[PDB]
């Protein structure tokens, strides 16, 4: 598996393998951040693995990925939420295209993305690869939002980035 | 380090070492809670270090720990601030002496404990040991209390039984006023 290396504008230029790719000195990359709600409109909030080598352990939201060469965004959604969580989901839909990010975890390992961020409903139940995910929560957008504003600390610093976006914020809303 | 046993009650019955006493099963055993603020007011909150046996990685109160042998409890908050956080503190006030609870963490291993609750001000720097504490926080305690209630479930669950309980949680406001 892979990350796409990123030149100024978004031109992919060549590749880097996963693992080695994220470190102390992460060069930037293409990546997704996805959103899933159920039928009832509950917001899945996930925990990365203790394994993870960025923000392990971290609260953050559903399923967020590295798409492939060749790979449209939309595959590299339904691709990592069947790989992380065993979970079909709907046709992914555009929240916040224009996202992008740096930051630093604790033991100051970088994710440096362009990130577009993405929606979706689930339509069958989960199966947790507990290699990606330790634990998860189906809780209520409004919720999640009083805790991201209150506290962020406790979450990823990309699920805040994103949920504090005005406009994503409101075509999350419109997903319960 | 080892831990203090008790019986049923809450009656020290003996020791057993500290690691080998936390598993999937845990005796009830003599702990510590402690909430600590900046002369400012602002709550001290940390990050379990991922290494940590119990509820590695995860975001909650300042300091918890275990008295040892002959030791008293405030003497324990005391050197664990100081061993964890590196961080010299005032009197630990007791905010909630009856505080109890069992609880398994997301791997199994269970904490069973007897877990009077401090409040102190901090009077030096941190020093944080990367052994114990991955991240921390210098935070309002009320933007804290109105994380922990929307999504309890992203801290420690001892961190949020006890800011709940009301006794203990005006002990808490107290702390918030600016100090010189
Ligand atoms: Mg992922
Ligand atoms: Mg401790
Ligand atoms: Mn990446
Ligand atoms: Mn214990």
């Amino acid at each position: 598996e892979h990350v796409i290396l990123l030149n100024a504008q978004g031109v992919p230029t060549g590749t880097l393998e996963k693992y080695a790719a994220h470190t102390a000195d992460t060069r930037l990359h293409l990546a997704f951040s996805s959103w899933l709600f159920n039928a009832k409109g509950q917001l899945l909030v996930t925990r990365r693995a203790l394994s993870k080598k960025a923000w392990p352990g971290v609260w953050t939201n559903s399923v967020c990925g590295h798409p492939q060469l060749g790979e449209s965004n939309e595959d590299a959604v339904i691709r990592r939420c069947r790989y992380e969580l065993g979970v079909e989901i709907t046709p992914p839909e555009s929240i916040y295209p224009d996202f992008r990010f740096r930051a630093t975890d604790p033991s100051g390992i970088v994710e440096n993305e362009v990130c577009p961020v993405f929606a979706a409903r689930t339509t069958s139940a989960l199966q947790i690869n507990d290699d990606e995910v330790m634990d998860y929560q189906w809780c209520d957008l409004a919720d999640v939002l009083h805790g991201i504003d209150a506290t962020p600390w406790a979450f990823s610093p990309w699920m805040v980035m994103q949920a504090t976006n005005r406009e994503a914020r409101k075509r999350l809303s419109a997903f319960t």
